[PDB]
């Protein structure tokens, strides 16, 4: 039933009785402890349990209670005096352990744990019924034994009515969501089991009507392009975004947050902007970019908020900013001053990315009670209708429990401490790399308050925003369109730069170490990074990291550093990519490959085109709306055209290149020269360098000769007129 | 207490306060500097301190820190901003100087420096007690004043417990050895104060049992013949070595590194080779020969390693190859792929020879953790037992400190730069001699990559192995048994050839300048060479050389060159050898002596016999094992026989001639015809040419008539049977 242990110190052992559960000593993390029982003088053990801020009941056995220190009494929960030693002490300690476990276990997981504890004969869905189908076949038996009995036993459905209703929100299911809603300072919370992709489908399909204007962030994820525009029929008013010589996904231009530019831009419909106090139904802004650019949510609401009915913050790459005091301005759920003239705030966040949750788990935080009595408001009936279009009728319970448990894990002083201790570890790890003069320098300011970054106090830096800010016009970040106190460096994204770029002069250096070499090296040495662009590599930071894990990373980056400065053979450095492509990289050394791979991108001015794709001057021309483009795609009014003949052709699918991992030509838009240039460079790179090829979606490769040519689905007006189905 | 100075530039002088220590200007080597304090714009002074890679803290006083260059910030350690000028700046600078001195001073020397700083009344060992006995007598007072107070004050013992234990390895003593062990990439490091001779006694007496097979390199030093065979009782399986027409100590034959030849050769014991996977307990190979032949340690382990439990690399003539990137393949401590089927690696190196250390200082690097759980492994208890047989109970502390300091001096980018800068100096000095068409040509390849040696870029040549390699079958080196990528030219051995030999045709030229004339000339002009063979002279290169010292050498070799090509009197050229042997060299001129001394060796075919002594076809016959031979020597079962009657007689002592400086007839072996020929030539040379006589050990000279005849201790079977002590 219960698994919580009692941690007691040696002298305190023979003073209590709950030898019902495993008692242990103190030198523990206190994560499996129910109640700590020490002596009044064993101050350091009482201080250690208290320091974790978990809230574990501390029992102090004393000789003189009237003599105990006042500061220690705040840490002690109950006093076991010696001025009776009985079975009543055994009750208090057991009741403390029970009241504690009732506290740390969230609403839905607590019920799932109890339900599974019963011996219930399942004749309902899922058909495997407690995994008993799997253990009847050898392939399934291997599947059962790999995962364990529990994941199959916890896989239940609506017919197990004791657990509530996960669709029309009833029972322990809604209790879990109402708990998360308190933890995140929101009106209502919706648990989505189809990732932020389907949560993005929920938000927009609930608010956007065919023809409504959407204030679109050009950095928006494919799901926001597909749902808000292609599916729903919304019409975008794109806001240009920043990009530096590293191709980093920066925020929206400061000059774009101007009402006069926005209304001018909104000439998609002349009257919907001309007088309408609020020309936009929805405004989707990506709060946290992949490359570490987190906005000032307070300043965004203040500047574009009175023009939008609703504002959606795709916060899938963040979420932790609510629990880190330093980053409060970045949290849209902590905005106090909301009244009826303000917009409704929706916050979509992928719990699995940088929070605690299984893959595909996400949630929506609705904060719009301040606009409750107006026509623009979207009530629970309206929102849940959309939720149910995307939510399955048979959701996976263990995934629902993960979201429930995450909300508990972020709650109070125990969750905030975990993010705080991580900052200490991350700040100390960056200092290690800076002080050790590594060629892989962390993307942070070089000088803060007249002193060097690494010369600041780690504790201050964990709670001082000056150390993590993108100062207007500062050379290091090189983003040309940032204002004062508008963007911040996301501290949880261990972003390292690699040689080859000089943000100072805004151009390439003679020698460069492409990030893909670093990526493949670490992958061969067991370390799996998140991604690597052309001159940067990323590692995601959550409380799962320990100083040991970071040191094991910093070590392997110092090994590769010396193998490069001394010029080692490619068979030695990268043996996986060699023992696959031998006759192509024969006799090569790392520097030989490094100079080769660097010059290709250098001679092609790859970062100049990477920047232009997100600049209004170079946005493709809209030859059709995204909705109209998808309809033509459904109707098969298309042709596969190669890239050399594609410029000017209307793209029916979004061209997605990595980097930046965002649409460069949205469906309906016609292929710009800039789009064709950038795609041709990466196409040639796939051919020229097998093994260090960038990921690319929206385009289709066809092997033609010795090279692999790129194609794309484009509109065919000939098939449109020669189709009697939708009128000749 | 502290002796480190602060180097500051003029403009920066009135901005700080540590007028506690001597402040100086920048135009310094930075070897006595604690902290460099310049201005942000004084880029060339900031760049100069950084270039030495010592790691000195650079303080940059600035007007605008936000404006400083990014590339310069990597060099600057701390920023002293002007946007307070106080006593806090004086703290940071003092703490930097202290943290720096704590860094560059190694573990044992740091403690010795502190201990000596105290006023301690010594009543223990050594009896001179701080040299106070010496200053009580006139002879000792002259000794005290010649060396100084410190060398006597630092001479302490075990009773000064604060310094640790140098025998059972405790305190700062083991800290020093654990530091060296990290610097040399080894498991454990043993500091030997009895030279590599006693370190060679340590290694073999710890591993070799009476009767064990030792894979013996015929080039091995006398200490390896004496300890492994004569003392321990190991039985050799000799590997033939290469010798060219210059009598240069080359490496082992390529064809000898064959398992089928080795097992066939190992028929010392038929079953110990027949099936034994590992027939050898120890294998001693001389990694770096005196004449500049350094092996490929990686290829040696790959070819004979699975046949030996352990392999010892007598690296006394090298060691610097670990710190010179170009020579990585020559370092047995940098081998990565070691598992349980590989042998244990021991590396003995004389720190005094070509590293930084006093005479008699050496160390052993043990790298055998990869074979830890097997019967063949020799743990710290076993090894330290041997260490203590040879290590004294009263070691000299200053010598221990020298080894400690050497490890610090080879550590990081500061030590590697010193060896790198030396290569530049040595490459440039060789080019001077080649381009100036000297008769003393440096032993290097004449043509590398289609261009002449001297026509290559000095920087490339310092990090390109092609310029320093013995190509298979190339005429210049004339070694007949080398394979591909097996041997390299040791760049730190300034080896010059003298006229008289033609490696092309493999024979003598008409005219020759014997190396001993060059040796005695330079010695009279103050320049002390290392050695001189018959047609070659050597100078040892360590970071102690400056381009000035080399130019002073090249000059004196150009002076002797013209005195030879114009034929100058012998009283003019060599006045030291003349004013001792006047009536013998009366009226002689250098060319008269040169032709005479050359023809003697030419008509005797001296290089043909020098080659044969290290060829298996001409190895002496083993008439007794080395151990048995020494026992007979102890028992006085011997007779002094002259060389004319010695052929066939069992040598009880090793015949050591210079050249090559290696045993030609090991104890137990019977005098070969080749041995008698070569020794007779050198014997006649002592008589014929007084003043240019080669050094010779293992043989005893007796003045008989007008000539000095050579004798040798040989076995007397008559004394053996007429001795009732060890049975009649
Ligand atoms: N998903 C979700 N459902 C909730 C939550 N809180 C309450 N509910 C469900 O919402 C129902 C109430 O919704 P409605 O009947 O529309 O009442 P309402 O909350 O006033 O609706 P609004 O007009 O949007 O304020 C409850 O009966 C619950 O089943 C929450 O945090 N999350
Ligand atoms: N000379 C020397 N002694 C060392 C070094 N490192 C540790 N020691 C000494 O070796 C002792 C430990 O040796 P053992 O007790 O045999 O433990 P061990 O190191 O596991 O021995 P192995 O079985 O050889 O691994 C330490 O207590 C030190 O005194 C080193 O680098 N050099």
């Amino acid at each position: 039933s219960s698994s919580l242990k009692i941690a007691s110190t040696q002298e305190a052992r023979q003073y209590f009785d709950t030898d019902r559960v495993v008692v242990d000593a103190v030198g523990s993390d206190f994560t499996d402890v129910g109640a700590v029982i020490a002596m009044d003088y064993e101050t350091d053990v009482i201080d250690a349990a208290d320091a974790t801020k978990f809230g574990i009941p501390v029992f102090a056995v004393t000789k003189d209670a009237q003599a105990i220190s006042a500061d220690e009494l705040k840490k002690i929960f109950h006093i076991i005096d010696l001025e009776f030693d009985a079975t009543v002490n055994a009750r208090e300690i057991e009741t403390a352990v029970n009241n504690y476990e009732d506290s740390i276990l969230p609403p839905f997981f607590k019920s799932l744990k109890e339900y599974v504890s019963r011996y219930l004969i399942q004749f309902d869905c899922p058909g495997h019924q407690g995994g008993q189908y799997y253990r009847k076949h050898p392939a399934g038996r291997e599947f059962y034994d790999f995962f364990g009995e529990t994941v199959f036993r916890a896989d239940l459905c609506n017919a197990d009515v004791a657990l509530g209703d996960l669709l029309i929100h009833e029972g322990p299911a809604v209790a879990a969501e109402k708990h998360a809603a308190r933890v995140y300072n929101a009106d209502k919370t919706y648990f989505v089991l189809g990732g932020s992709s389907n949560a993005n489908n929920t938000v927009t399909s609930a608010l956007v009507s065919n023809g409504d204007l959407v204030l679109f962030d050009r950095n928006n994820h494919k799901s926001v392009y597909n749902s808000a525009l292609a599916m729903a029929g919304g019409r975008p008013v794109y806001l240009q975004t920043n990009r530096n010589p590293y191709g980093f996904i920066g925020g929206i231009y400061d000059s774009d947050f101007d009402e006069k530019k926005i209304r001018e831009l909104a000439a998609k419909v002349d009257p919907e902007r001309a007088k309408w106090k609020r020309p936009f139904r929805l405004a989707v802004i990506q709060l946290g970019t992949y490359d570490g650019t987190i906005y000032n949510a307070h300043e965004v609401v203040k500047r574009i908020g009175h023009l939008c009915d609703y504002i959606e913050f795709d916060s899938a790459w963040v979420g932790y900013e609510q629990f880190i005091p330093m980053m409060r301005n970045s949290s849209p759920l902590l905005i106090d001053d909301l009244g009826p003239e303000d917009p409704g705030i929706i916050v979509v966040q992928s719990v699995h990315k940088q929070q605690a949750g299984f893959s595909q788990t996400s949630q929506i935080h609705k904060k719009d009670s301040h606009i409750k009595g107006q026509l623009r408001y979207c009530d629970h009936k309206h929102f849940n209708n959309s939720f149910n279009l995307f939510m399955s009728t048979s959701p996976f319970y263990p995934m629902y429990a993960a979201l429930d448990v995450n909300a508990a894990m972020q709650e109070g002083e125990a969750g905030r401490k975990l993010w705080h201790d991580l900052l200490i570890t991350t700040i100390e790890a960056r200092k290690k790399l800076i002080k050790a003069g590594s060629m892989f320098r962390p993307f942070v300011p070089p000088v803060v308050n007249g002193k060097k970054w690494e010369d600041g106090d780690t504790e201050d830096m964990a709670n001082n925003i000056d150390y993590w800010r993108f100062e207007k016009g500062a050379k290091w970040h090189a983003y040309e369109g940032y204002g004062d106190n508008q963007y911040y460096v996301d501290p949880n994204k261990f972003m390292l730069t690699t040689p080859g770029i000089n943000p100072e002069t805004g151009d390439y250096e003679d020698f460069g170490v492409p990030a893909t070499i670093v990526a493949n090296y670490l992958r061969d040495h067991g370390i799996i990074p998140e991604k690597s662009d052309l001159n940067s590599i990323l590692f995601l930071m959550t409380p799962a990291e320990t100083p040991a894990k970071m040191n094991n990373l910093i070590t392997q980056l110092l090994q590769l550093q010396r193998l490069i400065e001394e010029d080692a053979p490619l068979k030695q450095v990268l043996p996986s990519i060699y023992a696959a492509n031998e006759e192509r990289y024969n006799g090569y050394t790392i520097r030989e490959l490094c100079q080769e791979l660097h010059d290709f991108y250098k001679n092609n001015n790859t970062f100049t085109y990477q920047k232009r794709l997100f600049l209004r001057e170079f946005f493709p021309e809209q030859g059709m709306l995204p909705y109209e483009a998808r309809q033509e795609f459904i109707r098969n009014h298309n042709k596969l055209v190669p890239l050399n003949k594609i410029e000017g052709e209307i793209a029916l699918e979004g061209a997605l290149p990595y980097p930046p991992g965002v649409f460069c030509v949205a469906p309906g838009e016609k292929w710009s020269e800039t789009a064709v240039k950038y795609f041709t460079i990466l196409q040639d790179g796939i051919n020229n360098f097998p093994g260090f090829a960038p990921e690319i979606q929206g385009v289709y490769f066809k092997q033609e000769g010795d090279k692999v040519v790129a194609y794309g689905e484009v509109y065919d007006a000939e098939v449109a007129k020669n189709d009697d189905r939708y009128n000749n």
